[PDB]
């Protein structure tokens, strides 16, 4: 038989991007904003490139892609740094990157402090839950498509049977492990549970995102440039409600 989604997955799991911040700098929530949007640039350039990689992705058309791309990126970018967090920190602290590890005093002097601690709450799941790598890659997989634009897909078809084949090695990941039935259900239960709770947290993100996009100048909040491009062209089908979460 041909090579796992999986084993694909596992292949094209981005590297995990440096910040290029200065830790001795001290902790402003300018400094620290800025600094976060230079690695959303960072790491959207390796999301992008990881969603080509994507099997079937490419197969979407690129009305599709774009869009996709455009709704998701916020969660795929919270949810790996989740992971990250889990890894690295064991939800202790928010990995942002290896150079630029949020800890109490930064998730306070950030300004966002309520968001930080949801999605630490993200990062304390996947502790408690202990999720898996490919429980992991699958989810992250899925997370990408489950936010649509609500006016339907181009490509819907295909759409959905990607869908339903990444929820198939989610399911291939979880059956892992043995356990039988009832243990599988469960999981799959609280895994795509995490999942569902992706969008609230994402929610707050993408308004606090938007507020300080539009206050940058106020605020002096360096966003940079395929971050001006990215948020700006989201923003208004956002607002106008076309992107749809896709639930469980
Ligand atoms: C109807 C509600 C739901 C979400 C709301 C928006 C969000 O708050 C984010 C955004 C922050 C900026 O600062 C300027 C205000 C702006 C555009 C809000 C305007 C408006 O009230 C919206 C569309
Ligand atoms: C976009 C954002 C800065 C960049 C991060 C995001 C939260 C999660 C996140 C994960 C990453 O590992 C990279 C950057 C990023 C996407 C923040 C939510 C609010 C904050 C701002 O709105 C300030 O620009």
């Amino acid at each position: 038989n041909a090579p796992s989604l999986i084993s694909i997955l596992q292949a094209i799991e981005p590297e995990v991007v440096y910040a290029g911040y200065d830790n001795t700098q001290p902790d402003t929530t300018n400094y620290l904003l800025s600094s976060l949007n230079r690695l959303a640039e960072k790491q959207l350039v390796s999301v992008v490139k990881w969603a080509k990689a994507l099997p079937g992705f490419r197969n979407l058309h690129l009305d599709d892609q774009m869009t996709l791309i455009q709704y998701s990126w916020m969660g795929l970018m919270a949810f790996a740094m989740g992971w990250r967090s889990y890894k690295h920190t064991n939800g202790q602290m928010l990995y942002f990157a290896p150079d630029l590890i949020f800890n109490e005093q930064r998730m306070q002097q950030s300004a966002m402090y309520d968001l930080c601690q949801g999605m630490q709450q993200i990062s304390q799941e996947f502790v408690r839950l202990q999720v898996t790598q490919e429980e992991f890659l699958c989810m992250k997989a899925l997370l990408l498509l489950s936010t649509v634009p609500k006016e339907g897909l181009k490509s819907q078809a295909s759409f959905d049977e990607m869908r339903m084949n990444y929820i198939k090695e989610l399911n291939r990941a979880i059956a892992k492990k043995e356990n039988n039935s009832a243990q599988n259900w469960q999981r799959f239960y609280q895994l795509t549970k995490l999942l569902d709770s992706m969008h609230d947290l994402v929610g707050g993100l993408l308004q606090f995102c938007f507020y300080t996009f539009v206050q940058s100048q106020a605020l002096s909040v360096e966003f940079p440039e395929m971050l001006v491009e990215i948020i700006s062209a989201q923003l208004p089908k956002v607002l106008a409600g076309m992107a749809k979460p896709l639930l469980f």
